[PDB]
């Protein structure tokens, strides 16, 4: 059951950034509390991590996901959301959960990032909790899949 | 430790509502279920619902949260969350944590929808995922109230 | 056979209002000419009176029409009409006719006032015509009810 | 008592346009309705129907008005509503009712039908109630001329 | 000679908002300053205090208004103002003098706060003078219906 | 304490302009009875008055008041108080108190002059009470100066 | 040396328009004086009158131009000066002088009237002088022709 | 199997026009060259010229089609493509395949040519290539109506 | 009978400007046509050139025209017409004739020449014929002057 | 002569997409009936084909363009032709022809897929004919190639 | 060799401006600094320096420049460079080269100071570094000058 | 002391481009003079060079330059700069200064081009000065690095 877990541009860079707006933690340790999380909560996930400062290998990513490996994404397009409408395009072929992470709150910041395409392709959004945000989109991506399966099956045998 | 919920206009008659958004549920079975979640995961946190379909009451009630039986709030200003800049500015004057919560994802409807004041009060916005959104918002509030009052207490003694 | 009555703010000062606009009419003096309408001309429909200055209280009432004592709703939602999107979609979630009434043409004022999110919930909306509006409206919901009881049992032997 | 009906555009192509906005009637059985309106209340008022693609046609036959055969008009400008401030101008020259009627409500379609020109030069607009919006029109009609000639010659005894 | 004293929203929260905008004072302070104000300078002018956070019970009051214990409002619809396009009508219908008065400078915050409804329906506006700005408003009041009332009998012996 | 009284444009032909906004008033009358203002309460503020047409005057005029003499200045920018970005500058460089002062209300006339980049630099904003403004500005500046030297010796000895 | 005069829409309809704006004169009167005025001072110039609510009337007229009859065009397209971008393309196909003339000032009118499709194709643009416009309309062009055969021959010889 | 053809405005002029837009080719050669097509390529395509000045004539003639003499339409309405709604209305009602051509690119020039109603309308759009445009149409055409005949009869025995 | 000719900025310069705009000719020659204009036609008009790059010289000269010597303005704001609502002010509390001028047509240029603050504050406006604009003002002058004495003096003796 | 084919982003996963919009083909079988194209219409045109998710690998293939083997370009930037100014400015300084292709009609859906900066650099634009759109632009190209060697040497020997 | 240097309105009041932004630097010690730096870098330029917080001195100044003692201009036109399109014309007039200067970024400021009328009329435009930027101006000033008299006479002797 | 030169998109096929924009020199004669400028002024500065047509690269060099090999950057994003928040937002992170450079006025081409994300993130900004540009570039970052040591330092020893 793994779990695509897309970070976009700049997040590699935690750690240099604002520490008014990132704190002052690393795209790692944010990986590895997601990991201590599923670890924690024993939930089957085997999730995988993947960022880019390019939109191509975002979408090249997502494009890979129509496998069959891969069951979900948590994704945090960064600035790539509320540009990129050929990543919100991805987003919406991909036959799969995906689920937009914002570490920040968009609303709150310069108007040119109140609008997210890529959010508006997913089916749910998450933005202000810190690298909390992700454990959330964990908790809501295992709820979905598992809602899914019962969905899935509940109308095989009838 | 009292976490008030408060949902905003229209959302008591959910069931009435377009099940092709709001599907088939309504404010009380969503309700229960955040009790089913705190009544399982053993949180010792009350909490407390109030639902109305003036900004008036909404208003009141946040700012009665400045006493201190409650500790929280998890809000859906609904249709409210994109007019009311007087919702907005209580939400700024509660000294606590506020969580801006939504069944839809705002980003995907009319453009009306698509901004929150509220929400860029809040400190984190949570959208799309059905009624699986008040839980994670219970999550998101648990955790931050805990790491609020282990920053509190870890500058006291010092 | 009730059909609501629901009219907006200082709908109920009208007569303190501009001459030029609204005339030298009172609130009752147009509520009475709709019933020496229903009176005159024999139509089994009880009408019933409502007026608030609160966006609340016109969700409200809406609400308590998914009775049944209720058939139809008239509606002149005012000023509330170009701001209320809560009212809008109560008029939506409400299963009955709601036909919307302006006593002014709303397209000949302030560029505030041209459009309506109400309205546009609404089956039809009408502006202009004074009094005479309402009465427009009643003959409209009559013929509405009507041939809809007539679509309703016509799709019911077979 | 000539009454003048108006059809703007594509009104007469009513029966191949979309079922889901105009059902299934056509210009004519919408303007032997208004007969069979006019034919049982007994109301002396002769009315005539006119239909043009023209934004032109349109103009001459308001203007042509001017005349005294006839007293009123209903009219439809269809989607040169929101275009034309020509059909606009000449609403406003000629010294006689005229009211807008919309088949659809132009509140609930494409952005550039909210607005409308004409409309606004236009004593009243209905929209939304569909053929049913003529009798609406005439009813208002015939209790404004009425209203009418009982101020004109109420004000020449004096 | 009662002068209603209206306070908007927030405004009773005075105290917990920023100490950067409204400083630490609380909307009973200043009410009380009001008081010293008109208490001083031997003015017989009673004034009333009222103050909500909905919409609706600033309307009501304004209309309560047309009695005659009333002579003049001296108000602040706070965040409603750039809103409420049906308190503006409120305060056009009260056939009194009405004062707009702002804590802050509008003009300087953010862009939703630069227009005021209300205030273009009033006689003047103030804003910017902190609590100072009621007591400007209550001389320019006291100011104005003595030179009304200079006009009112000066045009009636003649 | 010299209190500059800075007119903007078209200020000095007061008395050719519309007797329906500035009535009838010239520049001259109201500049005498901000006069019989401070004479008549001892206050001991020798005020200046000067007035021009052009930007550059006035900002000139500004800036010979980082002098001394000057203490406060009471302005009226007129109609460049929407367009002058350069005055508005001059304002935030003097160290002084200046109070903005419109004859009527910019909120109430064409679109162009609800802006004003001007008031937004000042401390305080006063529009709509005619002549009647610029007493309040002196009341309130007064008010002001007073409560700055009580604040600035406050902490001297401190 | 033909002139064609072309008048746009509601033209002909002068008299019946507000006396505020077209005073009390005829599209005939007009066309007379615009006689007196070629018949007074003697200039060589047969001019031709048209008038038509169509837009596509005058299209067809302004490309008939292009014979050789015809040397200019005085034109008031009217209120298609700010919707016909066809108007405007015929204006620039004509090898011709097209002034444009409008009675009113559309500067000072409706927002819609301020922009001029047509009139940024002619050559000139003159507004507001009522029906004075066509003979400056008339100098103009006279004096137009003469220079442009001045140096049509002054470049034949060399 | 008859093709209307229809070109809109000033495309009659075609040779006047801009060298460098429209180079230098008659409306007519570009007729011929549509035949010397179907002439060359034999495709049993009889195809019809039609070109007006006029909206009117233009939605009359989309409104001919839906006779049986024709089975397609290729349509440039030139300048009232971005402008007419009822052009773009007539396009939908009619039961046939229109595909627009525009000789220009309109993306490429002014502001105003950039959108296209009616181009939105129909099935497919043509911009840019000169004369060869229309051909273009025209193997479109021949192979969307054989295409649709082969789904037609496809689903006919079945 | 002083007939005031007022020339906006850079109109000193001409001759230096775009030949493509302004040809080749100066401020001076176009003075002196003017001359030979009124020189020629026997007209008792003396008129006086004035010309700044300043909008304060421009305002100051327009308010020294409520003399008497001077019975009308001509005049070309240039530049400062679209940004300068003060000069526009001037223009109406001058209580005689202006005439604004325009030797380019401002409808043919950068967006920000389109709209006139000025010119809609001007009884007419005239742009595009060259230097022979000012000629034509001149016409328009002395013809509504005579036509406003003929006028005055005929509503004297009645 | 190679032409180059460049398919924009989510173009491979055709099949995956909405078959409402794209239907049932895959970039290949798409790539393939190109062949047939100019398999079966005996064209000595080598086509190469190109598809990435990356702005960068498009711009790059362009630039590559500019040696010898490329006579011209079939492209569908696809959602960066709305966003792209580099892929805009590349289709610039390459001298070939390049014709821009889309699948469906971009004037049909959201309103930021309307304009495209690449399809304006382009010499003509296709859009709505399904993968018959390409073969369209096969046409169009070796017209306009073969017409562009008989303007070349065509003036060669002169 | 003159070069003048004009700076814009409030730049004499560096000093007194906010340190955050033109840190502690007077007017005069940059003067002198671009003196250092003519003077080091042994350039025979012999530059002028100018100041005026009116438009209208600097367009006269730079009217000056079309004499020969001046070569080129440096200018700051300050927050001139938004709003005077007068400005803008005057350095398009001078028949020299003209390098605008920022001392602050535009680009990050208040959403009124991103657009530089003046700046798009000058040669080149520089930017964000402090009293440093006009050193940079004038090394691309002599730089240019130079390489305009090396094109100047190598296109004298041919 | 490495200088990071980041070139964007199509500046590598300049020589291709317009002359009358970018004239005729190559991304190598220009990178070459940067180098006779470094060369012939001695400064202790080795400049890298890097150019690509991808977001990503950018973002990617911009990252590796937190290294310390780096000391400064010299960047011209090209036509990334009024589209990338990404870039802009990796411009932020550095903790080093980044000089915009611009060959062309970007205020005065397309509406697209006037804003600047990453311009308004640098220092400062520079453009209109074709390839001299970046030497200005060179100068300034020389200056700001020494002005950076001598402060740095300078607070070190107290
Ligand atoms: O870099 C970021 C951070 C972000 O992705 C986030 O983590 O919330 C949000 C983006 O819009 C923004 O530019
Ligand atoms: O009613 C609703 C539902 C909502 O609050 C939500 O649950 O997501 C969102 C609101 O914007 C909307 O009007
Ligand atoms: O008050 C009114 C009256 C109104 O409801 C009407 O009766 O037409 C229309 C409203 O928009 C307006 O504000
Ligand atoms: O065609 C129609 C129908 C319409 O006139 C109506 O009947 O409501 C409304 C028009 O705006 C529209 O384009
Ligand atoms: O709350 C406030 C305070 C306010 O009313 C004032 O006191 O100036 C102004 C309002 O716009 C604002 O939202
Ligand atoms: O002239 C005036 C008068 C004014 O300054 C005032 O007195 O209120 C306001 C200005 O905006 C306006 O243009
Ligand atoms: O009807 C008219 C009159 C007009 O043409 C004129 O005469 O000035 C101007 C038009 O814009 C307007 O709609
Ligand atoms: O006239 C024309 C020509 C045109 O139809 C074309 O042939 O491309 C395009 C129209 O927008 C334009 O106004
Ligand atoms: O300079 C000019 C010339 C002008 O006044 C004219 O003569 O038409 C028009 C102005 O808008 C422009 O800036
Ligand atoms: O005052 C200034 C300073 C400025 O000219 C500058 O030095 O960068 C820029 C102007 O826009 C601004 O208003
Ligand atoms: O390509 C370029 C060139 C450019 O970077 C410059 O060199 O000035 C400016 C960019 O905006 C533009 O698209």
């Amino acid at each position: 059951m793994k779990i695509l877990v897309i970070q976009g541009p700049n997040l590699n860079m935690l750690g240099h950034r604002d520490p008014r707006l990132y704190g002052m933690v690393t795209l790692d340790q944010i990986h590895e509390i997601m990991q201590t999380f599923v670890k924690q909560g024993n939930l089957d996930v085997e999730l995988e991590f993947f960022q880019t400062n390019f939109e191509g290998e975002i979408i090249d990513k997502i494009q890979e996901s129509v496998g069959s490996d891969y069951e979900g994404i948590i994704i945090n397009p960064g600035a790539f959301s509320h540009t990129s409408i050929a990543i919100a395009d991805a987003i919406m072929l991909a036959g799969k959960p995906v689920i937009e992470v914002h570490l920040t709150n968009i609303q709150a910041r310069e108007e040119f990032r109140k609008n997210s395409y890529t959010g508006a392709a997913c089916g749910g959004v998450i933005m202000g909790f810190g690298p909390l945000g992700y454990n959330m989109a964990l908790m809501a991506m295992v709820n979905i899949l598992a809602e899914m399966k019962a969905f899935q099956e509940a109308q095989k045998n009838n």
